[PDB]
């Protein structure tokens, strides 16, 4: 009751300025199996060569999360112009509609980030854009529906932890009722409920009463506790 999406079976789309790998269907990459997982609809693993970026485009009715891993990303709303450096997340629920344009401010540095898309619990909510700096050990709480423990709000019944584990560490994750979970291995090597997973792999667990996660090495993962069906 555990599916392993290996890194090299993500949809690949290199564009010259943007190399990108898609955990799910997205743009000119379509597979009916790899559609979505619960509310996780998009996990994109993007490298954006120095100086390049997406032009002025419009999102609507979607809670979008960016997690920057290397370099920096400038973000220009319409009216923001705040940056986001390596290590900080940045959300933006869109609801009624918005128009933004993201780019790589360095001319010497590649930008590498995760692009995450979670279907919000209702459309037409008010545009909003939080952006925090959420370490080296521990399971951080990045997204939650009430912004508890210093997390950010996400307009969906789901939490997102940035678990950072040291070699041979092992914690359990409570797992709720009919809930589902996605692990996205950021770096390293882990073992979840028997299933090994390395950098950029993703595992999708459901109909399971608990999650044992064994850091086969120092490794960071992203955990999506996601609601049922
Ligand atoms: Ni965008």
């Amino acid at each position: 009751m555990i599916y392993l999406r290996k890194a090299n079976e993500r949809g690949h789309a290199n564009h010259g300025w943007l190399d990108s790998w898609h955990t799910f269907s997205f743009a000119n990459y379509y597979d009916p199996n790899f559609m979505g997982f619960s509310a996780l609809r998009v996990i994109n693993d993007d490298v954006i060569e120095a100086g390049q970026g997406f032009g002025t485009h419009p999102h609507k009715d979607m809670e979008i999360l960016t997690y920057v891993l290397e370099g920096t990303v400038e973000h220009q709303d319409s009216g923001n112009k705040e940056q986001v450096p390596a290590g900080e997340f940045q959300i933006m629920s869109a609801g009624t509609g918005i128009r933004h344009s993201e780019y790589n401010p360095s001319s010497t540095e590649r930008l590498h980030l995760y692009q995450i898309w979670i279907m919000p619990e209702e459309n037409g909510i008010t545009p909003r854009y939080e952006q925090r700096r959420f370490a080296v050990q521990g399971k951080q709480l990045v997204l939650s529906p009430d912004a508890r423990d210093g997390s950010l709000k996400v307009h969906q019944d789901m939490e997102l932890y940035r678990w950072a584990l040291l070699k041979d560490e092992q914690s359990v994750h409570q797992i709720a009722a009919e809930r589902r979970v996605w692990i996205q291995v950021v770096k390293g090597n882990v073992t979840i409920n028997g299933v090994k997973a390395s950098t950029s792999d993703g595992l999708a667990i459901w109909d399971e009463q608990a999650i044992s996660i064994h850091a086969d090495s120092d490794s960071e993962v992203l955990l999506f506790d996601l609601p049922p069906v």
